[PDB]
């Protein structure tokens, strides 16, 4: 039958739920699934030290300082650092215990927790990959995979080769498909419709998921896969997340190919590792008893095991498109970045901030310059993140002999590059603003994109342009105003106006000019642009201004007319691998250094103050 052997799963097979758990619990060889826990082991013993964080978690989580922290849950307060620098210990011996294999399901809970603790702590570092690391881990603490290959095997009489059921690989190839297939179809739904080499990855990613999975298209399949998963590297700082798909995708081939793979290719010894005659049946797998008087009648570990992978498929299917649920975090594009498989926002260009502040007892004003306490910039763009922002000011500033204080931003963001837009409202106060993840933000303002005819003079002055100049559109609210100081190298500075109208003001003369739909005003340099909106409909500018002394200065240059990259490119490969190395070791000696002095303290006694400065001091010591 074309079913039969086209996939492998018979058609009639999908007739009961009782057909089902026993097609799910069918024996199979686990030769792939050892290799694959091998290698995702190695690669999270691997990149540890690295991408976690370990190296840097001094100078990130220290004792005695004062940072705003933006966690998922406002109650998950970290641990102390000599507290911090032991989950990762842990996280790194549960790690080691999946690549080998003893005690595998206490290995794997050992890498789970603190791996999930350590990552709904900073929503500023979640990445594509993060997540599914997570997912994979938590995949594989509840599929046995060490069944072959193992550590565990050695001292064990019912794990050196038994028989795995069918729904470990159809799970894992159900996850793997829906990341290669979610993606796709993001790509698409994103790109022609809020509008080379961009559409080679989007067929690339649906044809590859595709062909993949049905039967004669793997060698080609594997060689594109593994082509575009090798060049991504070096292209792309994503990490390891490339070398997790590379070894992903021979799970795809039949669950047999290591053993087939060791026949040939002859050798000395094929005897050390276990010969590979055959399996041994297993405690979970239905088998197919003796029809005559009766089938096997499956247990839990059946039913459950058969339940999970469609409870499972399904909600993992169903969370890339939750975006309609959780409205609280959803900013002009992107809500939690994240749970998505698609690509961020590079932030824009965010400029001008103006964080001010107000006294709750004196009534006075106050300026702090743009992220005085936090470590990272991600939270200028979210309204999930500037609350979070406000609320931890409002708790510490009282330590700095205020009380209370209220605090007000005026963020200019440009969505691309000239449409600078209040996204967040001058007017409101964060700190007692209500927010909730589900219902709809207030004060963010409603987005501006088009709303105008903004996109056709864009092209109508492109023509008229003259030499070295600029032209910036801006769109203003109703009830807000604006101020610019200009410098004293911008000449012939105009406004135009398109919606609305404006009320330029200038203070030294004083003047109060308004406009009408279509006026030319010149502006003068080194003066006040007072600019209020009084329409009820957001307004648009045209600043338009030529650096005249450019051109005076550039003719200087023009009549003078008149009257370690280039080491490091003639040097081999062989010296740059020598400093990938070196620099490795050195970030896992610092590593392993650091976590060494901080598993003796609270341990034994903690020791003085100059033997802890040496020792620190001999840790940042750089090989050579
Ligand atoms: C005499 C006193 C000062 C002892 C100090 C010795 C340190 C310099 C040693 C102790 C622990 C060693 C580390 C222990 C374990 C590893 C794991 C090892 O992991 C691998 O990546 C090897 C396997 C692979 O290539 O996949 C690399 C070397 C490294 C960082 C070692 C580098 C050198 C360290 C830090
Ligand atoms: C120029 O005219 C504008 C009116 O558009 C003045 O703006 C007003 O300023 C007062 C100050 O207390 C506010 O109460 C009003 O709400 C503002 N009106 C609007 C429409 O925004 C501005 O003050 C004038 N300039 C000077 C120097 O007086
Ligand atoms: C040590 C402390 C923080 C306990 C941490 C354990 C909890 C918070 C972690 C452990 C494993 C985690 C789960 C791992 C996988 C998934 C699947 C994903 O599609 C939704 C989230 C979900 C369901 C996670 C929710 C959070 C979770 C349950
Ligand atoms: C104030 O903040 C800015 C931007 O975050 C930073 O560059 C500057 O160093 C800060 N001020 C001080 C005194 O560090
Ligand atoms: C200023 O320069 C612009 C350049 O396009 C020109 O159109 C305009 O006439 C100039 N204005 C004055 C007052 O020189």
């Amino acid at each position: 039958s074309r079913i039969g052997k086209l996939l492998g799963f018979e058609w009639t097979d999908l007739s009961s739920w009782r057909r089902l758990v026993t097609l799910l619990n069918r024996p199979t060889d686990p030769a792939s699934l050892a290799v694959f826990r091998f290698l995702f082991g190695f690669l999270m013993v691997l990149d540890i030290p690295q991408e976690r964080g370990l190296s840097s978690l001094d100078r990130k989580y220290l004792d005695g300082l004062d940072v705003c922290r933006f966690p998922l849950l406002d109650a998950l307060r970290p641990l102390p650092l000599d507290w911090m620098y032991l989950v990762y210990t842990i996280m790194f011996l549960g790690a080691l215990g999946m690549m080998l294999g003893l005690c595998y399901r206490i290995s794997c809970v050992l890498f789970l927790l603190p791996y999930w603790y350590v990552f709904l702590l900073d929503k500023t570092s979640w990445n594509n990959h993060s997540y599914l690391y997570g997912l994979l881990a938590f995949q594989l603490t509840f599929m046995d995979a060490n069944h072959y290959w193992s550590v565990d095997g050695l001292l064990n009489a019912h794990r050196r080769n038994a028989h795995v059921p069918l729904w470990n690989y159809a799970v894992l190839r159900g996850q793997i498909f829906i990341v290669y297939f979610i993606a796709g179809v993001k790509k698409l739904d994103a790109d022609w419709v809020e509008g080379v080499v961009h559409w080679g990855g989007l067929l690339l990613d649906l044809s590859a998921g595709f062909l993949l999975f049905f039967d004669v298209s793997r060698s080609i399949g594997l060689f594109f896969v593994s082509y575009f998963h090798c060049m991504n590297s070096q292209l792309f700082s994503i990490g390891m997340f490339s070398y997790v798909m590379l070894a992903s995708s021979p799970l795809f081939c039949s669950p047999e190919w290591p053993r087939k793979l060791v026949s040939y290719c002859p050798r000395r010894l094929q005897q050390l590792l276990p010969l590979k005659a055959a399996p041994q049946p297993s405690v979970s797998c239905v088998y197919k008893r003796s029809r005559g008087k009766s089938g096997q009648k499956p247990g839990l570990r059946h039913q459950l095991g058969a339940a999970f992978t469609l409870l499972y498929l399904l909600e993992q299917l169903f969370l890339p498109y939750s975006h309609f649920l959780t409205q609280g975090y959803n900013n002009w594009t992107n809500g939690l970045y994240g749970y998505s498989w698609d690509m961020m926002v590079h932030s824009r260009s965010h400029q001008h901030v103006k964080i001010t502040y107000r006294d709750g007892r004196t009534g006075e004003l106050g300026y702090l310059n743009p992220g005085v306490f936090t470590q990272s910039r991600r939270w200028k763009d979210h309204a999930d993140m500037l609350k979070q922002y406000a609320t931890c000011l409002s708790r510490l500033l009282p330590k700095y002999n205020v009380t209370e204080p209220q605090i007000y931003f005026d963020i200019w963001v440009s969505i691309n590059d000239r449409f600078q837009q209040r996204i967040f409202d001058p007017r409101v106060d964060i700190v007692q603003a209500a927010w909730s993840p589900f219902q709809r933000t207030s004060w963010v303002q409603p987005l501006l994109m088009d709303l105008s005819p903004w996109r056709a003079k864009l092209q109508e002055i492109k023509s008229s342009l003259d030499n070295h100049t600029e032209v910036v559109f801006i769109a203003d609210f109703p009830g807000l105003h604006l101020e610019n100081f200009v410098s004293e190298d911008l000449g012939n500075t105009s406004i135009q106006l398109l919606q609305g109208e404006v009320t330029v003001e200038l203070v030294a003369e004083q003047k109060n000019q308004t406009l009408r739909e279509g006026e030319k005003m010149q502006l003068p340099a080194g003066e006040y642009h007072k600019v209020y909106t009084t329409s009820p409909s957001p307004s648009c500018y045209m600043y338009v201004y030529v650096n005249t002394t450019e051109l005076a200065l550039e003719q200087d240059l023009a009549y003078l007319q008149e009257l370690e990259i280039e080491r490091r490119r003639n040097t081999p490969f062989h010296e740059r691998f020598f400093r990938f190395l070196l620099r490795k070791l050195y970030v896992f000696r610092r590593s392993f250094l650091m976590t060494c002095i901080s598993l003796r303290n609270l341990i034994l006694g903690r020791p003085s103050l100059e033997q802890l400065a040496q020792e620190v001091t001999y840790a940042n010591l750089r090989p050579f």
